[PDB]
């Protein structure tokens, strides 16, 4: 029934999170986009910004994506591109983990990595993948497009037509709100679009890690980031295109230790070990559940896996340099040798 891994992109399940339904009076619910084909929400966006090209005329068979990403988008673009005829290149920072640096290697992107710097900075990875772009289509017969994911709406597309109806399919109607991080934006603002197309009652939130812009400019109309997050994947710091127009119903800004308190427990208690955003957004769904009260049904986001982040979320000297609370367990048997 699938001719292909594409088909396995997107329709993921909804796992009931115990211990904060429980503490809520509340149904909470985390989308387990880890259980894509490249391991990570990303894929959604992946896939239909390389429909999108094509459609247009604007990728031919053998042409080459441009992007600057992070990791997870140059996953899911690698893996979509690879399955369909064409090919990648990828900005990444020098910073990210070598999980997924090797990842996308083994994916067979051309990857270069480049030094982190903050967007004013033309050389920062997105704006230069841009260039990037532009200077390749001049030498690529079969097209160079640049995937641009920050500010692509297609992005927020993807979540409109697929993840915001799986979530109204799969609570049978019943989502009373639904909350999440922001990187581009796309997963937010389009579930938010399509959620509230079938239900203007739904109410949307924002979960904003320290470092962030976001919850600053829609509480007091400021642009200001405060502090720093060690979650990976989130943290905006302007107006993307995928956030045009959006405004949530509730924001709430989210210290890091509240999600690793989060984390940490649902590693032990649930048998679940996620990424940074994914207790942002857990955080945040307690959060919205006490503002809408008990009884009511809330959905958000499992991102992506804690296994590529173990160096820093999960390690006890870097979060202990920060002040951050530790993994009790990562804190001595005789071996039965014969002979």
């Amino acid at each position: 029934m699938f001719n292909s891994v594409l088909d396995t992109i997107g329709n993921t399940p909804l796992i009931r999170l115990s211990k904060a339904s429980e503490l809520t009076g509340c149904d909470i619910y985390g989308k387990a986009e880890f259980l894509n084909p490249g391991q990570s929400v990303k894929d959604r966006a992946a896939l239909y910004i390389i429909r999108d090209a094509e459609k247009r005329g604007l990728l031919r068979p053998g042409g080459v994506i441009v992007e600057g990403t992070a990791g997870n988008t140059g996953i899911g673009l690698t893996m979509v591109a690879k399955a369909l005829g064409y090919r990648t290149a990828i900005v990444i920072p020098e910073t990210q983990s070598q999980e997924k640096k090797d990842a996308l290697r083994l994916l067979g992107a051309e990857l270069i990595e480049v030094p982190a710097a903050p967007y004013r900075n033309p050389n920062n990875y997105v704006r230069l993948s841009g260039r990037l772009a532009e200077q390749l289509a001049k030498t690529e017969p079969n097209g160079a497009i640049w995937a641009n994911q920050f500010d692509n709406t297609v992005n927020r597309q993807a979540h409109i037509e697929t993840t915001a109806q799986e979530i109204w399919r799969d609570t049978n109607d019943q989502i009373d709100g639904f909350v999440a991080a922001v990187g581009s934006g796309g997963t937010l603002a389009g579930t938010a679009i399509g959620l509230k197309e079938r239900n203007h009652n739904i109410k949307i939130a924002l979960a904003d890690p320290h470092g962030a812009a976001l919850h600053a400019f829609y509480t007091t109309g400021e642009l200001k980031a405060e502090g720093d997050s060690i979650t990976e994947g989130i943290g905006q710091g302007r107006i993307t295109a995928n956030l045009e127009g959006f405004t949530p119903d509730f924001s709430y800004q989210i210290p890091d230790a509240e999600a690793l308190d989060i984390l940490f427990a649902l590693v032990e208690e649930e048998g679940l070990c996620l990424g940074g955003s994914s207790g942002i957004n857990i955080a945040g769904a307690i959060r919205l559940a006490k503002d809408l009260g008990p009884g009511h049904t809330i959905v958000t986001v499992l991102c992506d896996y804690g296994n590529r982040y173990q160096s820093k979320l999960f390690n006890p000297a870097f979060l202990r340099g920060k002040s951050l609370p530790v993994p009790r367990w990562l804190e001595e048997i005789d071996i039965p040798f014969e002979g």
